[PDB]
């Protein structure tokens, strides 16, 4: 069938929406050239309507079948426990979208009466009807990136109380259930640190190792009804509460399936018939989904070792090679058994022999040395994009801050330290915000962090090995070289000036700020301090971190 029908409707904003980069006077530190940023806008959201409208067909074989029951299996071995009300209002991000039903975000937080009130009619609703669509609302995703222009992303959600009650009946299903059913590969357990770890172990257990990603086609759009009645069926595999299995059976015909579309006025834009962006089942549906059709389709290739790696959509696996002209035949088959089970390819996928080549959740793997002069592997990207986008909130503050989020994610690496830590650490000095709380986005999950923690939890996540990292690959120079020159940002020896005064400006400070200094830039010193375990590391409170994927699912730690 086809994912979408459209009524001829727009998709409207919310608020104001800028697509080009916004200028103030700390934006030329960091970036010359302007123009090569933007970030997408509604104003281009019909060109994504037509990319995410197609006409699914599925051919279901043994192998599918096979993998599915094994799943099933597993996943009735899972006991999930109903989530109160306040329990499930506390994971509401304070920025969260508001109701339609005259209450937001942080009336959710704090309990207000007006909101468990609609929250308690949404769930006795959800009970007694297992039938009529819930509403949703269609929205074009504003994201800043680089030119090479892109689209804007949709995203699918239904109202506030909805959320809630998907969280009262859910949270704990799609929070330990996807470990369950796919051990070692599901991969929203890892930490960056585990993430390499697992990666370079997997390679090197194979005899002669070939990696590759798959690039699905729009995944969202491939999901079709049989796919999210499928994945019902695993959730009710598990122990549930009456309340639950009902809950679960009609949130799945009623909104999973698909349902009507409405942009920001409230006017009818269609019908979806895929999956929905910005549901809390959306990473764990497509983290199950996707490893189903590609476990399956593996069996079907013939593929021989096969140690895949899921993170929703995105997908790696490593495998024995067959050889170079039979792993290039054999995808050829992976891709041919995807299709069939309505997972078709962007880019078709490529046969890789070097662990540092293959790119997966946007990054790959590289080495670096410690200190000691000790082979360190440690996880990359080709910083264009974090670096765009960290042009952007320089001059524009945004709920969720990505540059924190890259810090933490990436804080091994050459561009984080020497640009992205030096400059808003220099911005947070300027401004006296360093003991103020920001939010980022980890595995979908938004989290308040404290600036000053960084480095005991880039300690907790990379350890002590991401503040002593050099000689890196002439590969990963030149990367990072290369994006540098593209964007117009500074030489590496302009940093080093800024970090030495950044350093300087935090060991003033005592404390945890001196601290900061001492180990975020100790990279930026002639005479460099042996940094010692920080003992203020084992205190805190990392859990909820790397437990489970929530993209779109509305979650808050
Ligand atoms: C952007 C940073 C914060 C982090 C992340 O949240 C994601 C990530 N967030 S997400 O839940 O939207 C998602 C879905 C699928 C695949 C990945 C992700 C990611 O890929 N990251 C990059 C990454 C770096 C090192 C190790 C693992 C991932």
């Amino acid at each position: 069938s086809m994912s979408y029908t459209w009524t001829g409707a727009l998709i409207t904003p919310c608020a104001a929406e800028e697509s080009k980069l916004p200028i103030n006077a700390l934006s030329n530190s960091l970036l010359r050239h302007h123009n090569m940023v933007y970030a997408t806008t509604s104003r281009s959201a019909g060109l994504r309507q037509k990319k995410v409208t197609f006409d699914r067909l599925q051919v279901l074989d043994d192998h599918y079948r096979d993998v599915l029951k094994e799943m099933k299996a597993k996943a009735s071995t899972v006991k999930a426990k109903l989530l109160s009300v306040e329990e499930a209002c506390k994971l509401t991000p304070p920025h969260s979208a508001k109701s339609k039903f005259g209450y937001g975000a942080k009336d959710v937080r704090n309990l207000s009466s007006k909101a468990v009130n609609h929250i308690h009619s949404v769930w006795k609703d959800l009970l007694e009807d297992t039938v009529t669509p819930i509403d949703t609302t269609i929205m074009a995703k504003n994201e800043v990136f680089c030119v090479q222009r892109k689209p804007a992303r949709l995203i699918v959600f239904p109202d506030l109380g909805v959320r809630v009650c998907e969280k009262m009946a859910l949270y704990d299903v799609v929070s330990t259930l996807p470990q369950v059913v796919m051990g070692s590969s599901y991969g929203f357990q890892y930490s960056p640190g585990q993430r390499v770890e697992f990666l370079v172990n997997t390679w090197k257990s194979k005899k002669n190792p070939m990696g590759f990603s798959y690039d699905t086609r729009c995944f969202d759009s491939t999901v079709t009804e049989n796919d999210i009645r499928v994945e019902e069926s695993i959730y009710q595999c598990c122990d549930l509460a009456p309340e639950a299995r009902q809950a679960i059976k009609s949130l799945t015909e009623r909104l999973y399936i698909g349902g009507p579309l409405t942009n920001s006025k409230g006017q009818n834009c269609g019908y979806r018939r895929c999956r929905a962006s910005g549901v809390l089942t959306t990473s764990c549906g497509n983290t199950l989904t996707c490893y189903l059709k590609a476990s399956a389709a593996c069996r079907a290739a013939k593929l021989q070792d096969c140690t895949m790696l899921v993170n929703g959509d995105d997908l790696v696996v490593i495998c024995e090679s067959a050889g170079t002209q039979e792993d290039a035949a054999s995808l050829r088959v992976f891709t041919e058994a995807m299709t069939r089970y309505s997972a078709p390819p962007g880019d078709p996928p490529q046969p890789e022999y070097d662990l540092e080549l293959i790119t997966s959740c946007s990054s790959n793997v590289s080495v670096a040395h410690d200190a000691s002069g000790k082979r360190v592997y440690y996880l990359t990207r080709d910083p264009t994009t974090p670096l765009a986008r960290a042009a952007w909130e320089t001059a524009r503050h945004t709920p969720v801050n990505s540059w924190l989020g890259n810090i933490i994610m990436y804080a091994p690496t050459l561009w984080a330290r020497m640009i992205l830590m030096t400059h808003f650490f220099s911005i947070l000095l300027a401004q006296e915000q360093l003991e103020k709380a920001l939010d980022c986005q980890i595995y979908g999950a938004c989290y308040s962090i404290e600036p000053l923690d960084l480095p005991q939890i880039i300690e907790r996540l990379h350890g002590l090995s991401a503040f002593s990292l050099h000689s890196y690959s002439p590969g990963e120079i030149n990367r990072v070289a290369s994006c540098l020159r593209k964007l117009g940002v500074p030489p590496l020896r302009v940093w080093r000036h800024r970090a030495r005064s950044v350093r300087a400006r935090l060991l003033s400070q005592g404390g945890r700020a001196a601290t900061c200094g001492k180990y975020l830039f100790n990279w930026a010193v002639k005479t460099k301090l042996k940094l010692t375990p920080i003992p203020a590391a084992s205190q805190l409170d990392l859990s909820g971190w790397f437990v489970a994927g929530y993209s779109g699912g509305d979650i808050y730690h």
